């Protein structure tokens, strides 16, 4: 349940002067609408620079992710949801592996994402916004996870 705009926010606390942030975008998920004007906003918000490849079928993901580190030189993958195309296991594992040998951590949509080498995921509940992590990644990647999220962080 965690906005765009809080995502962003948060890479930034764990990301310390990131510029340039790739998305990769399935082009027929719900809310499309929604979620790329958002994108536009927290970009604007907390002034790291969105770039966004859209994608409509499995055969589109190799040769746009390799248009976000060619053309833009984005230090880390975003991925937002996985409804369609980016809830199949070949998409997730092509990303997880090539965004990591590109020395990128990836944010990703579930946990599942991380059991495979993403790095950090998130949910909100009541009490607020917990991050999810994985520990391994992180710590080969350079990210630390601020002390006052801590005690909430999941591992």
């Amino acid at each position: 349940e965690v906005t765009p705009i809080q995502q962003l926010f948060l890479i930034k606390e764990l990301k310390p002067g990131i510029a340039r942030i790739g998305v990769i975008w399935d082009k027929n998920a719900a809310n499309r609408d929604e979620v790329l004007p958002q994108l536009q906003r927290a970009s604007a918000a907390t002034g790291i620079k969105v770039v966004v490849a859209e994608v409509a079928s499995l055969q589109e993901v190799a040769p746009q992710f390799r248009t976000l580190l060619r053309d833009h030189q984005v230090e880390a993958l975003w991925v937002l949801e996985e409804s369609g195309l980016l809830g199949q296991a070949a998409a997730r594992s092509f990303l997880i592996k090539n965004a990591t040998q590109a020395g990128m951590p990836v944010f990703a949509p579930s946990e599942t994402w991380l059991k495979e080498g993403a790095c950090v995921t998130w949910r909100k509940d009541a009490e607020g916004i917990r991050l999810v992590v994985n520990k391994a990644v992180a710590e080969a990647m350079g990210i630390t996870i601020p002390a006052k999220y801590q005690d909430r962080t999941a591992f």
